[PDB]
């Protein structure tokens, strides 16, 4: 209903805004790019 | 917030859109062209 789609919207909206060390980017890093695994290497791949 | 955001992009939406004795565009041209300060003169000045 209206409550929990707009209460979801929100929630994607400020998570998406959000920089912060758990924000979107950095929580959606670790499985497609860009390419942060492993930590401190000279050459990375995928962590998937 | 989300919500914020449609209210906010309304408010500048109409604002853009009109052009009222407060239009936004006669007072932000203030800080720039088409040189309006002063009035009753063939050469004016930027107003900043």
């Amino acid at each position: 209903s209206l409550e929990q789609v707009s209460n979801l919207r929100n929630a994607l909206y400020k998570l998406q805004n959000d920089d912060g060390p758990n924000g979107y980017e950095a929580i959606a890093s670790f499985h497609g790019a860009p390419k942060l695994c492993p930590e401190n290497a000279t050459d990375r791949y995928a962590c998937c």
